[PDB]
């Protein structure tokens, strides 16, 4: 018979899935995973979820699958079905659903004993997404693959590579995108919140921050246009009603750009971002600043005088102050 | 041959899933259980759902799965795929969907008999839910576990651990999100719908109370600011068309803040909350006001129509203040 | 060995599924059934559906998973696999998919041999959802369970309980919702598709009427104040501006308020509410009414007698609508 | 022991499922097939595909699961797992998901071998949905049926009742809807991806229209009344603020009119509906019209009132065409 | 016994699916693979996700499934389940869903060794599409097949047909829709994640365009009457009421026009439509009414409006000849 046919029967009329693959039971299965980041399909700021298209593989020492390849045609690795054998039940814990991803059949044997089991997680997890730098947005989401049920005495977790290279790791990553990843950090820590139980697991840290370019001319530019002629409201005459018709006639361009604002922001419930309520306040400056021009027109002077440059310097103040928000948030962001 | 190898074989080669794992049939399988809630997910008031992600471990004695250490080289507890061997049926009763959970193949099996069995699990519920305190909610439903078709005597729950440890414990929860939950209250009791039969369940009430700060800076605040300017606007004369300009400003205001409110204030069938009745009350008196104005340009009806729109804010501020102090 | 370890091999090695257990193939196997509505989750008047949580048992007689108890320790009952006997093909004919339920891995047999089977079903079934009398509504559509391929001559089903009971049970329905169930109502008849066979099926009518007090105080009342206003109106002078500032301004109004109802009115395309037809009914006379004002007011016997017929015509429209309302209660009451 | 075990252990102990169940390899297996439409539940023109709730039953020749009923207890059917059987691939093309329905565990077997199967299929398919008639919609949508993977030399396929039969059955069909069909009407072909080989199957064209009566009511009505009311405000002067504020206020009431409408009126990208042409030009015929009035009342005039009767007359035309075009849908439609 | 039931005997008693068939393990498997487009069905640029069904058909010798026709009743071919022989894992990368593929039971066998597997395939991938050209837009999205655990040391992939035919091939695409695809164009390459292990891979670079008809029949000449009309108003002086009536009557217009607008113009966050902008600052710009300053400031106002609707007409010629060709 062939040597393949052969072999496999060797190993797997023998073997019993089932049982961690150990023939002395105090030493423990020793799991080295791997991710790789290969797009962010999605970011859900409204429900704090996020899903990550990611390669995910993981090998680990079965001390029954193993042979000698001189019996066998010098046979040095072959691929096996998934399902034939014990598979350590490495789980992510924030996940939110399993994930509609595939279930690769097979899986790589090499003649030491080590079990290569490479296969695509679609995951979903749940994330405090954050949008209070909106724009200029940077995540910190994290990953945290951790052996559900066995305890470090059975399964411990461990990295494929060096950490520095998972770290810089962006080779085949989907650049193009809303999103732009800084790197995966990862993290061993053992987990425990009872009396004698530690589970291993390994987290790692997704940095992502959003490319802000289509929100920077949607918003920020037309913001920025529009808080700029509003200055022009306080150097026309003071009392004309040329002055009150331009007041009007901006407050309802920011009105109907506020609109735009609206339908263009991402929905929360978590907190607002700092953008929005630039937005507002300048607003609620505007809408007082219009009152006070219509109360002082019904009483004409002095008063309006002394109000109006108080107007006019917290208007510039804010202004200011939004402007070098902006500028700060920039700078985090990159 | 290896311990493990040697062990399993030992348990499962004469063992049958599917009969109950006691050798005295009149006994009942206890099936102990601990719920810790991680995160919740969603809750929709419209569809009267919430989704929950919980931990939920749970262990019974199986009197076939017990073995002597000391002819097995001293293995105090080993893992064996869950499939193969008996699981109790205890299921969510309020249950909407399935949900998404994996299968988490394997469980802990001690030498005594005890099986262990840790599984997460994306519960999505029927609940009560109603807004009626809307940015204040403080909402409050249960997940009651029990044994499907087997009756008490057959099958029984209790807690894992103490009633008042599982109520404190929120080691795990997820708390950055639009809700805190303020604890799990367990409850046992003997359901029956028909005398013959006792069912053993075990209630679970997850209380939790959504965070306003989120509202009170979006919702809340905005309408107070529209309403102090649209009572201050009245000291405008009607006969003043200063008056009628100032009203389509605040009417404009109003239409961006509804534009606003749209995307955040939640749909529902069953009732709007008081915030709503009052949003539409105060907009009511503006147009009503706008109308008058418009209609001068009968003056005691702008003293009136003022105090009108005093008793509406001042039972708007109020409300706001018994309604944060049920949320607390 | 253990009593009930003993008495499963007994009945499990020998017993085959597949085959209808009945050791005389001339008699049919009587599936009796009941179910109890857990809630209604959801009624879809676009989509034609509706959504029910029901807990559904039936049992049935089993020839040859039978035991004398004297054997087996006395045991008179025990539990096993459901996919481990087999079980009748009972489905339920409007069903538009099979839903989220869960398995239920577990049926109870008696030593007499009938197996009982409790399974929670989240049936969503097509319907003929009328939204006529919208506010007030009350839906009258079934579930018919039915073995799909068995004829009568080898399935039969038939009522685990009493029918009354059945009616009158309303031991865990979910009551707080916008729907509540009047009354689940049992029917036999023997379909028959094609004239060589003859099936059983059970119909069972789920009556379920709308709650309508938040619909009620939503739209109704506020569109009886409108209308209301618009009688009161009819009192200014035909000619006067002020008639026709009134009428333009409840134009905007109502056209504004029917805005809202469309958003608040469920969507269907099966038919109009009638309450959606006298809102529109009124607005285009009103409209009629405002149109000959602007004639009249252009270029006055003729303008009196004119405006009489429209006010009397619009009277009239009014207590049509509060009849119509009367009768829908009454009708929805009862 | 019992005759329906011992006669299940005589059929299915040396059954092997998997091959074809012919002992004469060269033979095909003739699988008849029928179909009876239950419910359209969903027909997405946005999308282009439909819903289909459809009963499917078809009946195929097993040549090994026959017995002689003499010697089981006079037995002359019973019914086993379809799981435990060669079952033939028919698989419906053009469809968009699997479906969500269930399983039928059991089938049929008689004496002769003849297996009979009967099966729900939820079955979603793509059709090119043209609502160019939107609101007197006639949609004519197929499905084929058809070995996946065996040509005609393995399996063919074949009608289980008389074409005519299947073309008139509406015995189960729910008709309270917005869809109601006409027929299905069967033909068989021999379709061929490559000259090399031949594939049997069946093509069934379920005819399907649109009842439009809510859709006149909510939208042909009030478009008339609407339409109706600007033919009425040409009478007043073109030099009349009170045709400007007229016109302006009944541009409103169109505005409107679409607002609600577009709850309804479907989207679609394959083509606008004739009767949305029809709206929007009188919309722009009003808008132009209107444009004119406000120039000739800036230049405020023998231009003015020709320009007034010309845009009246090109008004009217286009009402009346629009009559006709209805009338003409509507007398498609009857057909 | 009959031929067909011996046969499947012989074939399948001792064979054991999950070993590579290969009576010599140095030798790699080829698995040839063909796709066919069937439909396009949805190309969701808010998620950036293109579903297209497609006919996937591959073929492989399986070393084992192996006889003689005159043994076995000249039987030249067969079928067998597909659950019961080795199967690639050639496994569809950038995949966002698995997909409502149906099971297909059965494959074919050939007494050569010949398998043939026929698959539908209702592929949703992640791939760039971008609405820069709206209503002119051609879309260039990847879909590439690699046996995702075996190495080119054990599977290796070619194509059934010859490139140009798999290029040219449109015979049974669903062309009544809103797409259609110029054409797919294979290509071959050897991935490689490690500088020791190389994969092969087959991307199918399926191109397709929007038809444009609809939507410049529904958007772009209604938006063009609008613009031409703004043009038009501004000879009614700045100071007068006709203007206001003018305007008003123009933002009816434009408020019908914005929810047709609506209801058919995608969005997504990758970047902006050059056709959507200009609606919405147009319908934004009503609110623009700029005795001495104002009467110039108009002319200016008209200018801008001038330079902005001659900007659109030849950014639709543009967009129209890169559609074109
Ligand atoms: C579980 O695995 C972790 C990671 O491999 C082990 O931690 C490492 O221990 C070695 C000891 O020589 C150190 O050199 C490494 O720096 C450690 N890594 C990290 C990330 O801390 C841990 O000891 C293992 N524990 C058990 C019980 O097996
Ligand atoms: C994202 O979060 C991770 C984890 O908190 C940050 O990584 C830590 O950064 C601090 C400061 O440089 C270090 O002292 C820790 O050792 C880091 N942890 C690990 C596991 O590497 C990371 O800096 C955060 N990045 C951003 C952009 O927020
Ligand atoms: C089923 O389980 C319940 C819950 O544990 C049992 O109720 C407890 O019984 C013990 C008996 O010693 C009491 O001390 C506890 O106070 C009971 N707890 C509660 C919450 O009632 C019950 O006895 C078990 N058996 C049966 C037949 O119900
Ligand atoms: C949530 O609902 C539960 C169930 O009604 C409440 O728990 C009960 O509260 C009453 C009043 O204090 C007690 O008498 C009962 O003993 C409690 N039952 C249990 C099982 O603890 C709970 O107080 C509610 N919480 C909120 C915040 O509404
Ligand atoms: C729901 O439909 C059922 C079936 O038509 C109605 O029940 C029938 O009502 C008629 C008239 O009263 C009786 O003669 C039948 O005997 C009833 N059938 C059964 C099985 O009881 C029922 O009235 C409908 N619901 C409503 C609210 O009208
Ligand atoms: C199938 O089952 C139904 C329901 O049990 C049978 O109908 C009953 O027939 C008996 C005959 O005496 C009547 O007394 C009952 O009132 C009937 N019940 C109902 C609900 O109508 C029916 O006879 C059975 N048919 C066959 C062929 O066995
Ligand atoms: C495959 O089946 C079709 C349909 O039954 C066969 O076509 C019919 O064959 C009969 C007998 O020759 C003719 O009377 C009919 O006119 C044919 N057409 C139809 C529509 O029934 C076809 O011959 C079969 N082919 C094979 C190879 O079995
Ligand atoms: C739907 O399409 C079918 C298929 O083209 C039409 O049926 C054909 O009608 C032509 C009319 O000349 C006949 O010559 C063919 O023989 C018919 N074929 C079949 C299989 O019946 C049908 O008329 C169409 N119906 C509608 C309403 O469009
Ligand atoms: C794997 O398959 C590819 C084809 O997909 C083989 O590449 C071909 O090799 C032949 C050798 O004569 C050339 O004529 C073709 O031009 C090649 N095609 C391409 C697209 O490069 C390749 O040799 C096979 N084996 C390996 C190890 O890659
Ligand atoms: C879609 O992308 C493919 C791949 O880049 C293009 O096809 C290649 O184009 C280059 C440049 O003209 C040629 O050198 C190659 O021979 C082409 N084929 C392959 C397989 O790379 C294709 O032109 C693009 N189509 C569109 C419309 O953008
Ligand atoms: C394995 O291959 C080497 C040559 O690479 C050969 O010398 C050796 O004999 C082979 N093993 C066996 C068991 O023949
Ligand atoms: C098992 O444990 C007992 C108690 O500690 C000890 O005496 C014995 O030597 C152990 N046996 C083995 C094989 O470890
Ligand atoms: C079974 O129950 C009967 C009473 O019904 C009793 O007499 C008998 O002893 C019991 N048998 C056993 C084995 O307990
Ligand atoms: C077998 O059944 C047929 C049909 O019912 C009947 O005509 C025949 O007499 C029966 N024969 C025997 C031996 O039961
Ligand atoms: C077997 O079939 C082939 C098909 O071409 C034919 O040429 C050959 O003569 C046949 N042989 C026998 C023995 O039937």
């Amino acid at each position: 018979r062939p040597a393949l046919l052969r072999l496999s029967d060797y190993l797997l009329t023998n073997y019993r899935k089932g049982v961690r693959p150990v023939r002395d039971w105090r030493k423990p299965t020793t799991v080295s995973i791997d991710v790789i980041v290969y797009a962010i399909l999605n970011v859900d700021e409204k429900n704090q979820v996020l899903t990550t298209y990611i390669w995910y593989r993981q090998y680990w020492t079965d001390e029954f699958l193993q042979w000698n390849p001189e019996d066998f045609d010098n046979i040095t690795k072959l691929s096996i079905p998934t399902d034939s054998i014990w598979v350590p039940d490495i789980l992510i814990n924030e996940f939110v659903d399993v994930g509609k991803s595939p279930n690769i059949p097979y899986v790589y044997i090499r003649h030491q004993g080590e079990v290569q089991n490479y296969k695509p997680l679609q995951v979903v997890t749940a994330c405090s997404l954050d949008i209070y730098n909106f724009p200029f947005d940077v995540q910190n989401c994290s990953l945290t693959f951790t052996s559900w049920l066995h305890t470090i005495q059975d399964i411990n977790i461990s990295l494929w590579r060096l950490p520095e290279k998972v770290k810089s790791d962006r080779s085949v990553f989907m650049n193009q995108g809303e999103w732009e990843l800084l790197g995966v950090l990862p993290y061993f820590r053992e987990f425990s919140m009872e009396s004698s139980n530690y589970y291993a697991e390994m987290k790692f840290y997704v940095v992502i921050r959003r490319r802000p370019l289509f929100y920077v001319v949607s918003l920020l530019l037309p913001s920025i246009f529009l808080m700029v002629m509003d200055i022009v409201g306080f150097y026309l005459p003071p009392n004309s009603g040329e002055r009150v018709s331009f007041k009007i006639t901006l407050l309802l361009g920011y009105s109907v750009f506020l609109i735009i604002v609206s339908d263009t922001l991402p929905a929360t419930a978590i907190g607002t971002p700092l953008i929005g309520v630039y937005f507002v306040v300048c607003m609620a400056l505007l809408v007082i600043s219009l009152a006070e021009t219509i109360f002082i027109v019904r009483l004409v002077l002095r008063v309006g005088s002394v109000l109006d440059k108080l107007l006019f310097h917290i208007y510039l103040l804010a202004v200011l102050a939004y402007s070098i928000t902006l500028v700060m948030l920039w700078s985090i962001w990159q």
